């Protein structure tokens, strides 16, 4: 930090130099007396046991508290990083399932393609035995829009092997078959989900212990579930594949923001359906008191009038109010019979028609269902807020990229080596695992205050690049108070001086 | 991208009522057509994807949902019951909730 | 070197040349303050060294 040659020489370029750079770390930390300080240690092996998929979890997975830190919540997964590390560490010596685990993502990748593709193929060509789309010539035209897509690869941006993919299983349906590929579609699948359950298996380690744990495990149930499931629409019936697009609807982050939203406001919404049957219940017992004879309904009979009386028990017009006064834009009034201006309850309908059109469709209707729009809006905001700020800030100092504007070291370095949180995790290991008589000065400093379990230690708000630049403004008071506080001691001196010699005049 | 995730959230919902109505519902999708210048009614949902395309196309068009185009059953019939179900499903969840939440962001844009 | 420091941020001419009787309020107290922490330093040196004289 003093020397530049000496910085000129370590730099990296079987390299020495290059594995003492791998294998060593640094954070920063701030003491009792509020300075904050850097601490250089080596990262012990077990850490590097730890999976990027873990890593990616931990990061978009915290929630910030009160104040704004995740740190709290970061400490508080070290010992869950630690297990999980420890058992990674176990089950390397095991090749096979290390070897299944290590591609937990890929396996669960190609099963949702799978699936997707599965779905579509179903779509398009069931009942199969007109195959009328498979000589129409949209399907070459769409056809040739994948293979333009395909082509465009050139400029990357992804999104390319997926319709090669579509493209390949088409030409094995135009070559072999509808209902070969889709046999051995499902055997993929099948083998995939297997493949799947076994990696979770592996990579949760419940293994080990008692089967009764694994079989206990919701996922594993989950993943059983599907399995039948899949094993179900192989054999029994293609349609039962369709069961499969809950699994994508669950993976997928906005689509579950729907039943999110719908399930957090299920108590408002089930109280206003009540409402909603309450009126409908009233309006129906009114028209079977006064409106009976209007309740005609058209019916279209199977292969014995066309014309039916609806609102003849209570049950019924109850049923035929909450459905089609319900599903018609203009209430209940459209589907009764047209009155006549001589006729002496035209009022009377003319007012039943428009109290229920104000009271029941322009008013409940909107009340029962706007609650799931606003919490769908409300949850896409909070999303992006999120995203936007998880870009732009620190993990663990929270400054945002507009400090590190024109420094010596840019936002990317500072949350790469300055403050990484991934080296505070390794710093936390060292600690715990490091015996007690070995402890540094730092290092007993952070071990007392996590027993304690005090979180000051880290940096808020605060940087050393910073505070380097930042020093000069920084000593503005501080001075004048020193200044001020060296002029009251002179003065206190002067003082005692003269009143010790007006105590030796005296004497 | 949240426009193509909610539209293809209203294609899983199409697909599965297609599938529902084709297992349990195929006689009740008779559709009229004016033929040009040989019945005026015609079968829809024979097959799967004639009952998708029907369903996107009229239920989502009908303020009412897929029930307006459909048979009018009689309060007789034993699937009575399951078509008011259906119906009412259908208008709830797809017309009212899906409809609204693919374009109401466009709106607050 | 890249500063935009010298842009004016919130200040004008003609506003400070009618603020200058209201800014210069705590400027004046300050300064007041120091006269007399100079002064009163000044008293001091002066005091030891008029005691020192008479000690030697
Ligand atoms: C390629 C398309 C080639 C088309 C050629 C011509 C044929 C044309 C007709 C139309 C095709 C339109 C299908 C369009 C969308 C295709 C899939 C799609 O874009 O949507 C996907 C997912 O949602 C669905 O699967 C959506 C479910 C789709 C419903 C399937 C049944 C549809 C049948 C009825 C429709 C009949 C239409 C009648 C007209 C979102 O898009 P995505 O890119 O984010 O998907 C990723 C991707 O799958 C990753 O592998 C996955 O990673 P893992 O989690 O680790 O496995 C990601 O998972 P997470 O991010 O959640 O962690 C997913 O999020
Ligand atoms: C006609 C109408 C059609 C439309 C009607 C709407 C249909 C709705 C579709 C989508 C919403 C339903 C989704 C249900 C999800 C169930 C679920 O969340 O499933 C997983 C849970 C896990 O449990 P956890 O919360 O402890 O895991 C939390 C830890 N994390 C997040 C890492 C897993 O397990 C379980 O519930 C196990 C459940 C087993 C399911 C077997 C299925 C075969
Ligand atoms: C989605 C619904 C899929 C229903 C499905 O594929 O129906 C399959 C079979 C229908 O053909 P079939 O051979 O029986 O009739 C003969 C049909 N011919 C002659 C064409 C072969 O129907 C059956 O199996 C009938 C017995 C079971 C019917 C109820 C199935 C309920 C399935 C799924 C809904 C709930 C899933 C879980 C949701 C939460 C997940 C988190
Ligand atoms: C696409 C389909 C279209 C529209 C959405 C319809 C949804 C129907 C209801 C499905 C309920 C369901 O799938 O629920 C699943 C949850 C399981 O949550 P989890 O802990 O596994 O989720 C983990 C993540 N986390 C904790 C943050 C939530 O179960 C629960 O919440 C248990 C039940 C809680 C109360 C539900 C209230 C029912 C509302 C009815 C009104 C429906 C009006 C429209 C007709
Ligand atoms: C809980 C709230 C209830 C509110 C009820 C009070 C509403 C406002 C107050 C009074 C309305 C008085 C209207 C006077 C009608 C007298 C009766 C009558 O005989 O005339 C009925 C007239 C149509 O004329 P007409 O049948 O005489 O045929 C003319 C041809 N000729 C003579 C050959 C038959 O219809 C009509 O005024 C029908 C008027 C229907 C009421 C207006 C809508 C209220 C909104 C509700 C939401
Ligand atoms: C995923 C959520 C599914 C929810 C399903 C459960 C809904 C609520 C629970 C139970 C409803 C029990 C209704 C009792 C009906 C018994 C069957 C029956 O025979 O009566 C069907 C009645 C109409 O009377 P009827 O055919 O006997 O004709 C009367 C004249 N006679 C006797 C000469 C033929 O219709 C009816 O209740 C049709 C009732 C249709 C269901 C109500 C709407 C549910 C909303 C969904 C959104
Ligand atoms: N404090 C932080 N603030 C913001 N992002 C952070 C922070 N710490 C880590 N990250 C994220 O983690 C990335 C660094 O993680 P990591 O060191 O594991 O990467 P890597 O790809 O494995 O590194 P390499 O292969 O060069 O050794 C950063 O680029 C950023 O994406
Ligand atoms: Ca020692
Ligand atoms: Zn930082």
């Amino acid at each position: 930090r003093h020397n530049k040659q000496l910085q000129h020489l370590l730099k990296p370029v079987e390299d020495p130099l290059a594995y003492y750079e791998n294998h060593t770390s640094q954070i920063e930390i701030v003491r009792q007396d509020r300075s904050m300080e850097q601490i250089v240690f080596p990262v012990p092996g077990i850490c590097q046991f730890l999976t990027e998929e873990t890593k990616h979890r931990l990061f978009t997975t915290t929630e910030q508290d009160e104040q704004g830190s995740k740190v709290s919540d970061f400490f508080d997964q070290s010992s869950f990083l630690h297990n999980e590390m420890e058992w990674q560490r176990k089950l390397r010596s095991m090749p096979l399932i290390y070897w299944f685990s290590r591609r937990m993502t890929l396996w669960g990748s190609i099963s949702f393609n799978l699936a997707v593709f599965i779905n579509i193929i179903i779509a398009f060509f069931y009942p199969y035995m007109s195959t009328g789309v498979l000589d129409s010539p949209l399907i070459s035209l769409l056809f040739w829009i994948l293979i333009c897509f395909s082509i465009a690869a050139l400029f990357t941006k992804r999104y390319s092997i997926r319709p090669l993919i579509v493209a390949l299983i088409l030409r094995s349906i135009y070559y072999l078959g509808i209902g070969p590929t889709l046999n051995i579609l499902g055997a993929l699948n099948l083998t995939n989900k297997i493949v799947f359950v076994v990696s979770f298996v592996g990579n949760r380690g419940t293994f080990i212990r008692g089967y009764k744990a694994m079989v206990m495990d919701m996922e594993f149930l989950y993943h059983v579930g599907y399995i039948l499931t899949s094993v179900l629409g192989l054999f029994a019936h293609e349609l039962f594949y369709s069961i499969l697009l809950f699994d994508l609807i669950y993976r997928e982050e906005t689509l579950f923001n729907v039943i999110k939203s719908v399930t957090r406001n299920g108590r408002s919404i089930l109280l206003t359906a009540l409402l909603a049957l309450i009126l409908v219940y009233l309006f129906s017992i009114v028209g079977f008191l006064f409106l009976k004879d209007d309740f005609i309904l058209e019916v279209d009979r199977l292969p014995l009038d066309s014309t039916e009386r609806a609102c003849d028990t209570l049950l019924m017009c109850i049923v035929t109010v909450m459905n089609h006064g319900l599903r018609n834009g203009g209430g209940v009034g459209d589907i009764l019979r047209k009155p006549s201006k001589d006729e002496s309850l035209f009022p009377a309908r003319v007012v039943y028609d428009l109290l229920f059109f104000f009271i029941v469709i322009i008013i409940v209707l909107n009340l029962i269902f706007g609650v799931i729009i606003d919490t769908f809006a409300d949850l896409r905001s909070e999303k992006q807020k999120k995203e936007e700020i998880l870009k732009t800030t620190c993990f663990i100092c929270g400054l945002e990229r507009d400090k590190f504007d024109n420094k010596t070291v840019s936002f990317e370095e500072h949350i790469k080596l300055e403050h990484n949180m991934w080296n505070y995790l390794y710093f936390i290991v060292l600690v715990r695992v490091k015996n007690k008589t070995d402890y540094t000065g730092p290092e007993s400093y952070v071990a007392q205050m996590i027993k304690n379990k005090n979180l000051d230690w880290f940096p808020r708000m605060r940087a050393m690049s910073l505070v380097s630049n930042e020093g000069e403004g920084e000593q503005n008071e501080i001075r004048i108070l020193q200044d001020k506080l060296n002029s009251t001691m002179k003065l206190v001196s002067h003082l005692t001086a003269q009143l010790n010699e007006l105590k030796e005049q005296m004497t």
